[PDB]
């Protein structure tokens, strides 16, 4: 499923995000445009043999097994593939356990570079929420 805007600012809150570990929900919605395009079903191949799942982009060397990845840790315990339902539960639920460990959303690439900084507001700039 590829979310709207507004649409997955709205579930990413019903989810318990807004403001988790001290990130707006905009910080979130931006992240995923970056990483994603609001496209819950994308994949990406790293050079490291680790594949990349969901409209968050969670990590198979660490927090998913995809059977593809020997180095591989499945911290979220979860198979990879659930990373990309149009339910972004397991998504979410992982995404907790990213955030929390040490980096913040420095974990992710695109939040660093696209996201951090900037007026994160603007991506729920129109929302009912």
């Amino acid at each position: 499923k590829v979310f709207g805007r507004c649409e997955l600012a709205a579930a990413m809150k019903r989810h318990g995000l807004d403001n988790y570990r001290g990130y707006s929900l905009g910080n979130w919605v931006c992240a995923a445009k970056f990483e994603s395009n609001f496209n819950t079903q994308a994949t990406n191949r790293n050079t490291d043999g680790s594949t990349d799942y969901g409209i968050l982009q969670i990590n198979s060397r660490w927090w998913c097994n995809d059977g593809r990845t020997p180095g591989s840790r499945n911290l979220c315990n979860i198979p990879c593939s659930a990373l990309l339902s149009s339910d972004i539960t397991a998504s979410v639920n992982c995404a907790k356990k990213i955030v929390s460990d040490g980096n913040g959303m420095n974990a992710w690439v695109a939040w660093r570079n696209r996201c951090k900084g900037t007026d994160v507001q603007a991506w729920i700039r129109g929302c009912r929420l």
